[PDB]
């Protein structure tokens, strides 16, 4: 096959989706074919559609999903509220494996943090990454507390031999500030910081977002992904 | 010795200090001698003093500090900003060991989350807990995101065989929305929820705080903490 990368985060609302779009965009601009799988989407009642975000920000067309829940909650809580089960582990893993092909960078977005239940029973994006032999890109914030959450997430990855492909700071403030500046240096000593997306990047149009994305990542690392 | 509990949290600003005071208050009301220690305190330049707040809220007089740093940041960054060094591992252990005595509950309040560096090189409250044979009480929020952070924290505890003394929800909203309610039920399936402090607990005066504290915990769990 090709390269499967799961795009996780230290938590919820840390920029997972915008990073997935940024990497997608930078990889497409490197001539890499990109697909994104988001097996479970919640929050559809209020308009949440992370696949469409990547579609519009990055131009990706291979956008694979299995389930959509109206409530802006955890997949398990959203599915409980809807009275309908989450998808099965086999559906997620097989969808990703069917998406994966030579020459292609396939990004996998879960929901919230790394140990969030995505499929029955208590299957997580970590289990899925083990099953498809994917490495994990970990999206982190620049804010107070990001170091503990990052170290916690990287331990959980290594505790299951899920390789860490690096960190991305989901939102980099202007101008940084003492905590943000200190955190960025401390994060680099924990793992490779592959990018720090400027704050506000999620609101960019497709051309501006592509420009930002190409500049945010190191071309050689992107091109080395596949 | 007695019982040493480290009081940690899923992150920063989740209620560790108020939980430390609430459990100290509850233990003191059951006649248990309580000492609270804060190995590393930052933010002294804006008046942060968790030992002083624990003393204010719970009446604890046996309060032991060690390292203090002005800036309200992580210990490593706050020490580097002040031109100072982090304490060594053995200094934190000595701080705690000197407090430990039979019949006494010694609470060790961390700074930030569990894997925060408290001593060079990369020594965390988890290591300290191994060193002094302490279990860890994990303070959590009820907010969206708490389940992942709680499971991450508990996994990190088990990875070094640090027993989890249970969870405490540091602020419980009244009434709870769907997410808060769903989270409390899910949290109780991953570990014992020892208490759920009512929102605004940090503002209660001494009497109300002591009453809140006595209600928040199961008297038999508190009284069983130390013989
Ligand atoms: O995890 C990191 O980013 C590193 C890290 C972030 C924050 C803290 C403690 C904060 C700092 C000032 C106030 C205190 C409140 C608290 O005790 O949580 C320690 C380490
Ligand atoms: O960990 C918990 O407490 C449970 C939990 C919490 C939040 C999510 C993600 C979703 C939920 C809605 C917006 C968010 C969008 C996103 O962050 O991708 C998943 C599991």
């Amino acid at each position: 096959g090709g390269t499967i990368l799961v795009v996780t985060g230290t938590g919820t609302g840390v920029g997972k989706t915008v990073v997935c779009a940024a990497l997608a965009s930078a990889a497409r601009q490197a001539g890499i074919d990109v697909a994104v799988c988001k097996p479970v989407q919640t929050g559809t009642a209020r308009g949440d559609d992370d696949l469409a975000e990547v579609g519009r920000l990055a131009g990706v067309t291979q956008l694979a999903g299995l389930a959509r829940y109206p409530q802006p909650m955890a997949p398990a809580a959203a599915a409980e509220h809807a009275g309908m089960a989450l998808p099965a582990r086999d559906q997620i893993v097989r969808l990703i494996a069917d998406l994966d092909r030579p020459g292609r960078l396939t990004l996998v977005e879960g929901a919230g943090g790394l140990l969030v239940e995505l499929a029955e029973p208590g299957v997580t994006l970590r289990d899925v990454a083990v099953d498809v032999a994917a490495a994990a890109l970990v999206v982190v914030t620049a804010d107070l507390g990001t170091l503990n959450h990052t170290k916690l997430t990287l331990e959980a990855l290594a505790a299951q031999q899920v390789s860490c492909a690096g960190l991305v700071i989901g939102s980099w403030p202007d101008p940084p500030g003492l905590v943000a500046a200190s955190n960025r240096s401390a994060l680099a000593r924990i793992a490779m910081v592959r990018a720090a997306l400027p704050a506000g990047a999620a609101s960019l149009d497709a051309g501006d977002f592509a420009a930002m994305s190409a500049a945010a990542f190191d071309r050689n690392w992107v091109a080395g992904l596949v």
